[PDB]
């Protein structure tokens, strides 16, 4: 399964400085659930933001860059490579990727952000004919996760 998972708000912002533009616990926790044990495919802005690889996972990196290297990250250089990867592969950030891969991927978990933070960066925009709701519920707001934010999880139609 190839997937898309990203988080953005209302105008499809998704980035801004080579940043999230907001903080949202619940979102990092919702990432960590789905991802841990399977691939991440990251591009290479998006790593270089979180600037190590994450934790129990497979951390693939997106450039380039001939003599990228980093200590935990397996490196592609083609999008033509992200196919040969096994098992659940998430594809990760940021807009390059997305921009790439929207057309290709089988389904998209998305956190829509009730929220409206200016950006230089945007998801791509995704239609109704196009991908078929497999769910969608609302997250659960605290005081560390104050902005109102729906989990949807799409499928190719
Ligand atoms: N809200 C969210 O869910 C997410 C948001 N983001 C945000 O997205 C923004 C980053 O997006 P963006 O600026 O588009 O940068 P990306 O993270 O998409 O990185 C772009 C870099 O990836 C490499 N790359 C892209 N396509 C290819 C290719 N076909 N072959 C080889 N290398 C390739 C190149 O690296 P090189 O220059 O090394 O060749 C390119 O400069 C940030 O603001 C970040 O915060 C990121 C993830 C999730
Ligand atoms: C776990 O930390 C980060 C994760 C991401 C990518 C990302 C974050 N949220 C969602 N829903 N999807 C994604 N692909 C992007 C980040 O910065 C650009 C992160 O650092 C804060």
């Amino acid at each position: 399964t190839l997937s898309i998972i990203v988080a953005h708000d209302k105008q499809r912002v998704i980035g801004y400085q080579n940043q999230l533009p907001w903080h949202l616990p619940n979102d990092l926790k919702h990432i960590k659930q789905l991802t841990t044990g399977n691939t991440l495919v990251m591009a290479r802005k998006t790593f270089e933001s979180i600037g190590k690889p994450l934790p129990n996972r497979r951390n693939v990196v997106l450039t380039n860059q001939a003599s990228f290297h980093h200590e935990g990250v397996d490196v592609i250089n083609s999008l033509d490579e992200i196919k040969e990867l096994s098992g659940h592969v998430f594809i990760f950030g940021g807009q390059t990727l997305y921009e790439a891969m929207i057309d290709q991927v089988d389904d998209m978990y998305i956190t829509v952000i009730d929220g409206k933070f200016q950006g230089d960066t945007f998801f791509p925009p995704y239609t109704f004919e196009d991908w078929e709701v497999e769910s969608s519920v609302e997250g659960q707001l605290d005081e560390k996760n104050t902005i109102p934010h729906t989990f949807l999880h799409l499928v190719r139609r």
